[PDB]
């Protein structure tokens, strides 16, 4: 019925994003994506705490999918027989059938193919949502990512000027609920099913044990710091499928920010901290002015420093003494 | 002194809203409303947990009051002798005297009549606020609702175009604090006064036991699902008098959203999830494009699925395969 | 190198703000400020609970610094030898070096001088951030304040009209974490270092024991109520360095509100409640229309009434019966 050109995308693991055009002369296409569910025990902190994760494509978050307004997104969702539970997918970008969830419930050993038209621009969450109490559990176990639906003319500032990024990163924040035993040590479990009772009891108290970017404390640090150069315009897409977050670039700003994440609305300018509503993605762009280390955090600083929610940028370039200078180094008080 | 026409309104129980005009050729009127306080033990979940509720007009939330900018709202507040506590009313829409609270404190057996001019457009909370520690307790016991103050020309998109809804629903979200005994079972109490000590101790820890729409788990489901048809523009007014919420229509969008709830500001467009600040009401409109079941949730999914904060819409009409289609049903992996 | 005129500012304790111009014919200057760190045990509630505070200039919050866009802000930070810990300062308004923190780490007995150019307009947090787990601890111990960077033409409504305030107040909200002993009584400690272990364990659970304005329950009440007169336009700057807040003026409104706090964006109009993201400052202006007592709260009413987060305004002037009137005083029900 639908006779449009087909284009396959090779998804890449976060925080990177598959290659795409911003402004495009292409017309609508059917863009084809594949997600393969993986349930797996992973390590989430530098002390070796383990977690029963459930993921799209083996990562937390799931990969960022990028399309343009009016494209048709055709996803093959695969639930291999090596998994234990049914799963599905719900796209906040899509219209009808609970975002697709009512059409994609698959048991281990099955796959399904869903197509939806990208009628709404912005960044959007996608997540598993099998039904009932399983919905929060699968999401907070890691089964969420995001999609970005660009205008065909690319981004603008609302005020007819184009806003072109040099690079884009996707920072998926995950609230995790790991129960503790009587000693006060984090518990380990042999299966997601076995983790369920204790994990649900903790979840209902609403306080996470960990809040992490890219699946683990320190994931986006050291060798895996985010990078930029002075003069580069970087777009940071930030999602949180269950709980609020308040992103902040320490030493920088959000030059243009869509905190509700939707490109039909003009961005706000010159923010210090912005707010990602639980169940949403937002986006912020910043042109780096200074070299050095920056930290990208949620600005609940307890969560950032003590629960895991800190990434770093390492930025190359020349220091600008007009913008900031140490007039007098630390010295004894006169 | 004030010589304007008087109009009586028959309030209706949420989620329905009393009949009103959007755009009107009427001039200012004195619009007359009556609220009768009822303290009552109610059931809040499908397991039979009870709660000592305090309500305006017998409902949680209290009913939605609808007027137009420049009307005078004249409320008779009635506290029958069958109640145990003093009560009052504070309207966020009103100016002076703590929103009216300083002029409406009434003991059991008394009534009072307050008039305020509707100078600010939008949706606003109203709530009881007797003084001191009683303020949070009365609010989280159920004593809150909302008022909607429409422009006389009706709603607009900010961009000179009219925005007319086919129907309006009021979803009042309530955070409830029910203490547990040593066993781990929810406690029942013989009076609001007897529930006070244990309830205050829990309240100060800031974690609700239940988060519900329209007073109970499952209230807006089954026979009491919200309804629409494909092609209908529905306005959903959402209030939360004490705690933040993040509304989301699963399978839909907020086509036009006033998340801070005030019609002097243009709506945002094409949202996935929006944010209702504790102590406020907001409003979102959506034109349904697909038939079927939708869930309307706060997108803290633990609260939605496990604590009570889910409503359903049942929508009639024709499925649109252009917008979404199951290209291949669940099948064994090749 | 930088040859501009120098101007010294005498900082004043919150909620007051040092004298400044709104619109100015001055060009860029180097504006000189001094902050002296003080670690001190203070009383935070009317029951006599004590707290190991860490402050800029002896106050919580630290004082508001006011400059204009394109000024250079030169701060001398002083850490006297009477303190026990290293400290630094990070300005969200500044660009590079973690907001200045990477250039201002000072041991007891040292001082440092930092200059930054005020390229971004709005209200911004400043806070200490020494590194690692110390970052949240120093902030929630009191080491935060705000700076306001005004346009040189003063404030505007976005719609070419000027917005001039008659007075400005700075309300700094502090979430505090005071542990309890087995009895259930709040603990007292002999030093910040001794309070650290118990305080960090509580902090990671994310629930404060107290939420206060200006450092203490009841600080901005009685003799220290905020004041205004009918007809006065008051700007209220509100900051929260770690945790969200939802300000509300009971009996009033936010006539013009920058809830993300940045003057490059037009204000929203006619709000009931606004939202300050943890790690940010915002600002709201209101022209008083009625005399009497107003309460300024966070509209989590449990926090406001039970945890400490209430200020009062006492307003002088003539009551306006058109806006609100008690039509019939409390009487027996007919
Ligand atoms: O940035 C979106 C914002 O900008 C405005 C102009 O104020 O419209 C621009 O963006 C639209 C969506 O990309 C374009 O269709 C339009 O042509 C362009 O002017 C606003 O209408 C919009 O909210
Ligand atoms: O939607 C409100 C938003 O729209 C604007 C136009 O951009 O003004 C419209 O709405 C006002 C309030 O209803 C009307 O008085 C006005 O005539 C109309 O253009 C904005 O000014 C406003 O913020
Ligand atoms: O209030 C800021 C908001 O107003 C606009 C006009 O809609 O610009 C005004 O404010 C700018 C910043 O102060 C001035 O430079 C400009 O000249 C003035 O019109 C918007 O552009 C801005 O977002
Ligand atoms: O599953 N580990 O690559
Ligand atoms: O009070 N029950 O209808
Ligand atoms: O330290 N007291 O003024
Ligand atoms: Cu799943
Ligand atoms: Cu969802
Ligand atoms: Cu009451
Ligand atoms: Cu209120
Ligand atoms: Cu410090
Ligand atoms: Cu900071």
């Amino acid at each position: 019925d639908l006779k449009l050109p087909r284009q396959k995308v090779e998804l890449v693991a976060p925080p990177f994003v598959h290659a795409h055009e911003q402004a495009t002369k292409q017309g609508p296409k059917i863009v084809e994506f594949k997600l393969t569910i993986e349930e797996k025990k992973v390590v989430i902190d530098e002390k070796g705490t383990t977690f029963q994760a459930m993921t799209f494509n083996g990562s937390m978050p799931g990969p960022l999918m990028v399309v343009h307004e009016g494209d048709y997104v055709e996803t093959t969702l695969v639930n291999p027989a090596t998994n234990t539970m049914p799963h599905n997918i719900d796209f906040h970008s899509a219209t009808g059938a609970l975002g697709g969830g009512a059409l994609t419930l698959i048991n281990p050993g099955e796959q399904v193919v869903l197509r939806w038209k990208a009628t709404k621009t912005g960044v959007f969450v996608y997540h598993c949502a099998p039904g009932g109490p399983m919905i929060p559990w699968h999401v907070v176990s890691g089964m969420n990512g995001a999609v970005m639906v660009l205008p065909r003319d690319g981004l603008n500032d609302g005020k007819g000027h184009a806003l072109k990024y040099d690079k884009v990163y996707y920072v998926g924040e995950q609230d995790m609920y790991v129960p503790r035993d009587e000693k006060g040590n984090f518990k380990s479990y042999d299966s997601p099913g076995e983790a369920f009772t204790d994990t649900e009891e903790m979840m209902k108290k609403l306080i996470p044990s960990h809040v992490v970017f890219n699946g683990k404390v320190g994931a986006l640090t050291g060798k895996n710091a985010l990078t930029a150069n002075v003069g580069e315009n970087v777009l940071i897409v930030h999602s949180q499928a269950n709980r609020d977050s308040r992103p902040h670039l320490i030493g920088g700003h959000g030059d243009y920010v869509w905190e509700t994440g939707k490109f039909g609305n003009a961005p706000e300018v010159g923010l210090e901290t912005w707010f990602i509503r639980g169940g949403s993605a937002g986006a912020a762009m910043y042109k780096f002015m200074q070299p050095g280390i920056y930290a990208y955090v949620t600005h609940n600083l307890i969560e950032a420093a003590d629960l895991g929610a800190t990434a770093h940028f390492k930025v190359e370039g020349k220091w600008n003494d007009d913008l900031m200078t140490q007039v007098k180094a630390p010295a004894e008080i006169p």
